[PDB]
């Protein structure tokens, strides 16, 4: 019943609706991880990122999702493999 908080930073080279395509691509991969208790926090001030040059707006979608830790590899794999997501971090949160 592990709960992981996923920090997803979207590719700055996308349009405003291609960021929603990246959101849906993220959610796809996020669902591949699991579909347990979910809390969506779209952070719009988290400029902190390698590509801060183009991500001064801090396009960082947070998904706090409960699911087994066995699939954390596929979680980050399926999120990071995207050319629509700039950066993906996975930090364990309160169950």
């Amino acid at each position: 019943s592990k709960t992981f908080e996923v920090n997803i930073v979207l590719n700055p080279n996308l349009d405003q609706k291609q960021l929603a395509q990246a959101k849906e691509l993220a959610i796809k991969a996020l669902k591949q991880y699991g579909i347990g208790v979910e809390k969506i926090k779209l952070i719009g001030n988290a400029k902190t990122v390698e590509a801060v040059e183009k991500l001064k707006q801090g396009i960082l979608l947070v998904y706090q999702i409960e699911a087994p830790a066995d699939r954390v590899n596929d979680l980050a794999r399926e999120l990071r493999i995207l050319d629509a997501v700039r950066r993906v971090e996975v930090t364990y949160a309160a169950d």
